């Protein structure tokens, strides 16, 4: 039985790490909705130009749209494994894929939210050298200050607090419905967790007995 699977986590959970590790040891096609979004888009076909509108704004893709999109991929992959990853993102999205392929397998990874948050919080940059600082992984010398100038570091938009908590809030209004969803068809595997490479074994022994290894 060739795998049928679904692959979800929050932004910042490391479900891009997982996905990645997944597709690196198992013999599987890895559908991820981003990359085939950028896909069509790079190439310019009709639903790229469509897709661009709304990304270019910052909007989702119509659940219309981006199924159409998902199901006119997977249409020609039935002879593989697949490891869904950003498709269904929401509830209409899952219930049209049901209609579809019977899906048998949903990872989610279930990261803390403070975890994540503080990982999308954590980029400072000095704005006129480039510099990047991670209060994590690569702290300044001095809180909130570059190291070869003295000079402020400021945040980016889109790693700002106020911007990732709306971003989580959204995915979890979006996605929360979808993971109920698969708990209630059974299919729901859950994977718990403050750190990816804690996490990334029991996700390794659990996909080793439902698919072959590359
Ligand atoms: N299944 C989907 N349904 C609707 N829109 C989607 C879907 N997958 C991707 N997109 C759109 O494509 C964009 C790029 O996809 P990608 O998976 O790279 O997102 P991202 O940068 O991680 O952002 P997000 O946090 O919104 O997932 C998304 O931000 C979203 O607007
Ligand atoms: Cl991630
Ligand atoms: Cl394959
Ligand atoms: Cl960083
Ligand atoms: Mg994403
Ligand atoms: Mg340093
Ligand atoms: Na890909
Ligand atoms: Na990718």
């Amino acid at each position: 039985r060739l795998l049928r699977a679904v692959i979800m986590g929050a932004p910042g959970s490391g479900k891009g790490t997982v996905s990645s590790r997944i597709t690196t040891h198992f013999e599987l096609k890895h559908l991820s909705s981003g990359d085939l979004l950028r896909d069509n888009m790079l190439r310019g076909t009709e639903i790229g130009v469509l897709a661009k509108a709304f990304i270019d704004q910052g909007k989702l893709i119509p659940d219309d749209v981006m199924t159409r999109l998902a199901l006119h991929e997977l249409k020609n992959l039935t002879q593989y494994s697949w490891l869904l990853d950003g498709f269904p993102r929401t509830l209409p999205q899952a219930e049209a894929l049901d209609r579809a392929y019977q899906i048998d397998t949903v990872i989610n990874l279930n990261v803390p939210f403070e975890v994540i948050k503080q990982r999308l919080t954590a980029r400072w940059i000095h704005p006129a050298s480039g510099r990047v600082y991670n209060i994590e992984f690569n702290p300044p010398k001095t809180v909130g200050i570059d190291d070869l100038t003295g000079e402020p570091l400021i945040q980016r938009e889109d790693d700002k607090p106020e911007t990732v908590i709306k971003r989580l809030k959204a995915y979890e209004d979006q996605t929360k419905p979808v993971l109920e969803y698969y708990q209630k068809k059974g299919v729901l595997e859950t994977f718990s967790g403050t750190e990816t490479n804690k996490i990334w074994p029991y996700v390794y022994a659990f996909l080793q007995t439902k698919v072959p290894q590359r």
